[PDB]
């Protein structure tokens, strides 16, 4: 069937790669196992988890129809670490870095008709 549109190939190809390499990028590379990082409460406060390993795994298999929903699992590891984690936490720091990278590469993404 159809490839992927083009812009979900961008987000594999190039956005994924990118955040992974950043040096900060370690906390977010798989699903929080929150018992062994000694991070009370994580499972209540954080209904919908997402890593980019998960979401690497997802464009690798055609999850998603369309970017706006694989933009969405990003985001929703952004902000289940700043709902979390504190301002002023050196892991905020890290992922607003990540972030920012990733507002960089969407704004390169090719644009819809
Ligand atoms: C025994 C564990 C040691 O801490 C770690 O290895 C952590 C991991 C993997 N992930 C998270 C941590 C956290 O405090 N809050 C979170 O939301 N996450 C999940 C994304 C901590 C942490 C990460 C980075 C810094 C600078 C500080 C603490």
């Amino acid at each position: 069937g159809a490839a992927s549109t083009n812009q979900l190939q961008y987000l594999q190809k190039v956005v994924l790669k990118d955040l992974w390499k950043h040096s900060f990028s370690w906390p977010f590379q798989r699903p929080v196992d929150a018992v062994k990082l000694q991070l009370p409460d994580y499972y209540t406060i954080i209904k919908n988890p997402m890593d980019l390993n998960t979401i690497k795994k997802r464009l690798e298999n055609k999850y998603y129809a369309k970017a706006s929903e694989c933009i969405e699992d990003f985001n929703t590891m952004f902000s289940n670490c700043y709902l979390y984690n504190k301002p002023g936490d050196d892991i905020v720091l890290m992922a607003q870095a990540l972030e920012k990278l990733f507002m960089q590469k969407l704004s390169q993404m090719p644009q819809e008709e």
